[PDB]
């Protein structure tokens, strides 16, 4: 039987993760469910905690839901952790999506600058849990939601000798249930071959009972989002949403200047949201499917079911263009030894110069959060496509490390 752990057990998608379990209890026998979150969130853990406990009753499902704020006790002996924290908290996210529209730059909780200081502010703690797992659970998978999810994954394989990981995202799900609904079909007529990097994914192929209908797919989407109809036909693939900050940059940051002087950046939106529904979870939807694809992931691997999933792994040569040793996120056979990638061979030359940026910038980035050092900080701030020049970049990278000293302890090893 099965212990699984969730560091981030305070956060507003638990109910749709043990919801997830409650769905696949038969495949999976979870006999205890260890949510773990730190001090300064044991109101939203003990909430969201408690409604867990309605639910899994409820349901009659015998999953026995653990509270904690020791994150070893979780973590002993576990066979599957999952991450789904923010560091800082969404009041760190709010400063990395205003900051930068000072200077005219994107501002974005995984893209851009913002996406730099929240993989800085990540991957230090998840090195930490890899540290405890290296010891508590040597065996066990880690399955992490938490974001920048292509440079946490690119860390863990380069920085540590977790082999056992994989990173999930949603959007290749969302993806999947908008060509559907475009065709006017149910999703499971759809296949779809993706590749590229984490929020930076391509439908290379779109196949609709087996058969290949990409090109027509392509006509739908351009013509019933809001994508150059020509730019669309002569790409030949499916763009994902996060492609937008990089073929409609001007389009993006006007969104977020707009939404900062109005309803307030997508944090301040959330923070809002987020306090009226722990209000919620009191007494006995859109915005993320995560929870729903990590629990398809485990069960697959548990199950060895060997079915046909896009995650975060090891490319070993699935995309050419991509070194053997980095992160990729591809449609994978799920199996009990791992995620097997499904061999691509490239992505067309339209696309991979893109995603060589981000890659660039990925393993830049999560090298200067393992180091904590400057020059190397600065270098990916000014490779990164949405930063003007090397003088921007330093006042951006200057202003945000002061602004995030706290949660920064590679940069800043002060108080506390």
């Amino acid at each position: 039987r099965l212990k699984i752990a969730t560091i981030g057990g305070g956060s507003s998608y638990t109910p749709e993760l043990v919801e997830g379990l409650i769905k696949r209890y038969h495949e999976l026998p979870v006999g205890e469910l260890w949510l773990v979150d730190i001090p300064e969130g044991k109101e939203k853990l003990e909430i969201v905690g408690a409604l867990a406990k309605r639910m899994v009753e409820k349901a009659g499902v015998p999953i026995e839901i653990h509270l904690t704020l020791d994150r070893r006790r979780a973590l002993d002996g576990a066979d599957f952790v999952t991450t789904q924290f923010r560091v800082g908290g969404l009041e760190a996210r709010a400063k990395d999506e205003r900051i930068p529209l000072k200077y005219g730059v994107i501002g974005q909780e995984t893209n851009g600058p913002g996406g730099l200081f929240k993989g800085l502010r990540t991957i230090p703690v998840i090195l930490d849990i890899i540290r405890d797992m290296e010891e508590l659970c040597p065996d066990a998978w880690l399955i992490n939601f938490t974001n920048p999810a292509g440079m946490v994954t690119e860390a863990v394989l380069r920085y540590t000798k977790q082999e056992k990981v994989v990173g999930l995202c949603n959007v290749p799900i969302g993806m999947r249930m908008g060509v559907a609904k475009l065709l006017g079909v149910d999703a499971d007529r759809v296949h779809i071959d993706f590749a590229g990097l984490n929020h930076m994914v391509f439908g290379l192929h779109v196949y609709l009972d087996g058969v290949e209908v990409t090109e027509k797919v392509i006509d739908l989407v351009a013509h019933p989002l809001g994508w150059e109809p020509d730019f669309l036909k002569g790409l030949k693939v499916l763009p994902c949403p996060y492609h937008r900050y990089y073929f409609q940059t001007d389009k993006m940051l006007a969104e977020e200047l707009e939404a900062a002087k109005t309803k307030g950046t997508r944090a301040e939106v959330v923070q809002q949201l987020e306090k009226e529904l722990f209000e919620l979870y009191k007494d006995p939807r859109g915005g993320a499917y995560y929870s729903d694809a990590a629990c398809s992931l485990i069960s697959s691997i548990y199950n060895d079911k060997r079915d046909i999933q896009p995650v975060n792994t090891r490319n070993n040569g699935a995309i050419a263009s991509i070194s053997a040793e980095s992160a990729v996120e591809v449609n994978c056979v799920i199996t009990k030894d791992g995620p097997k990638p499904i061999a691509v061979g490239d992505l067309p030359v339209a696309v991979r110069g893109l995603v060589q940026q981000i890659k660039s910038f990925e393993r830049v980035a999560a090298e200067a959060a393992v180091t904590g050092d400057y020059q190397t900080a600065l270098v990916a701030m000014t490779i990164n496509p949405l930063v003007p020049s090397d003088t921007i970049a330093k006042q951006i990278l200057d202003e945000m490390l002061e602004a995030h000293k706290e949660y920064l302890p590679q940069f800043f090893k002060q108080a506390k």
